[PDB]
């Protein structure tokens, strides 16, 4: 068995290997990359996502989200308070202000220490989940707006034609902006490209151990657990590496820098934080190996998780027994 300790693997494809996206994912999996839940892909030196980032300031963040924490430093939830719209140039200035800027630090490990010590005492503002793309239309390789769609994959594997679309999302971050512990909708893959700016630190639980994280989360968030049998689908809970180590939960960590891709694999729980002003692009995707994960994915039916139009078909076809209850949660 390849990668039996579930380490995060880092890949350096050549320009020739970068042509066929599906083939390269399948290659990475042949080497055991999925066992970690997360892999890093460094593009060939010849590749670029677009020519420059000099003209992005007029992009609108219609609903910036202030991430307010509750709990203790290593075990907290966050809620998202909606703020007034602002442009990317306005948000960059805000991120660089004395109130929000990254503190002085020695290295990524010192910054990580400062994040876990201090996160809860601040409320950073995240421009998340903005439909759109920063890939140039002429970028042919690993262009996250030109991937094969999940609807087409389901149709190729299972023969059923379904409605829905699959488009990318932009994330504009600042110091301390945080992504809570989650798997993707329907336990899909994700791919995330850090277009510019400061790094993003990731934490990940191997898919084979995801239920260990769930059981810890039910213990640490006991009211939330009573409210919903899949409350990590709400995407609000944070657990620090120190707490995970104290409770014996297997995990790994890695820092993504600008110009790098990360791939999350089906049922790989992940969480993380931004180091400073940055912009990432991410999208979900599927492969043949996902289908079994999709059929087994948990679902939130309490009403909190509320998701895209396109998840309807996935539930309806892969999980017909759950469909009625889940759809009630959506309505
Ligand atoms: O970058 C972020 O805030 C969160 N991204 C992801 O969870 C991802 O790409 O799957
Ligand atoms: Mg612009
Ligand atoms: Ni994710
Ligand atoms: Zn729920």
């Amino acid at each position: 068995a390849q990668n039996p300790n579930c380490n995060i693997m880092i890949f350096h494809p050549t320009k020739e290997e970068f042509n066929d996206f599906d083939k390269y994912i399948a290659y990475m999996e042949s080497q055991g990359a999925h066992r970690a839940g997360l892999a890093k892909i460094i593009p060939p030196k010849e590749w670029k996502a677009r020519e420059t980032y000099d003209n992005i300031s007029e992009i609108l963040i219609a609903t910036p989200l202030q991430q307010v924490a509750s709990g203790r430093a290593g075990v907290f939830t966050q809620y998202h308070k909606k703020k007034k719209a602002m442009t990317v140039g306005e948000y960059r200035h805000l991120a660089n202000s004395k109130k929000y800027q990254t503190p002085p630090h020695q290295n990524f490990e010192d910054l990580e220490r400062k994040y876990w010590k201090n996160r809860i005492y601040n409320s950073p503002i995240y421009g998340a989940d903005i439909s759109g793309s920063l890939f140039d239309e002429n970028t042919k390789q690993w262009n996250l707006g030109h991937l094969g769609t999940i609807q087409d994959l389901l149709e190729k594997e299972c023969g059923v034609v379904i409605e829905g679309v699959n488009t990318p999302y932009l994330y504009f971050g600042m110091w301390k902006t945080t992504f809570a512990w989650h798997t993707e909708d329907m336990d899909l893959y994700s791919i995330n490209y850090l277009h510019l700016g400061e790094p993003k630190t990731w934490y990940v639980v191997p898919p084979e151990h995801g239920q260990r994280l769930e059981r810890l989360a039910r213990e640490l968030f006991p009211g939330s657990s009573r409210g919903c049998g899949a409350f990590l689908r709400h995407k609000v809970a944070l657990i620090s590496p120190t707490v995970l180590k104290e409770n014996g939960i297997p995990f790994n960590r890695i820092t993504q820098e600008a110009g790098e891709f990360m791939v999350t694999f089906p049922y790989g729980y992940h969480a993380g934080f931004n180091h400073g002003f940055n912009c990432a692009e991410a999208i979900n995707f599927a492969t043949p190996r996902w289908i079994d994960y999709g059929k087994m994915a948990s679902q939130c039916s309490c009403g909190e998780a509320r998701v895209t139009f396109s998840m309807d078909a996935f539930v309806r076809i892969l999980q017909p027994e759950r469909y009625d209850l889940w759809k009630r949660g959506q309505d």
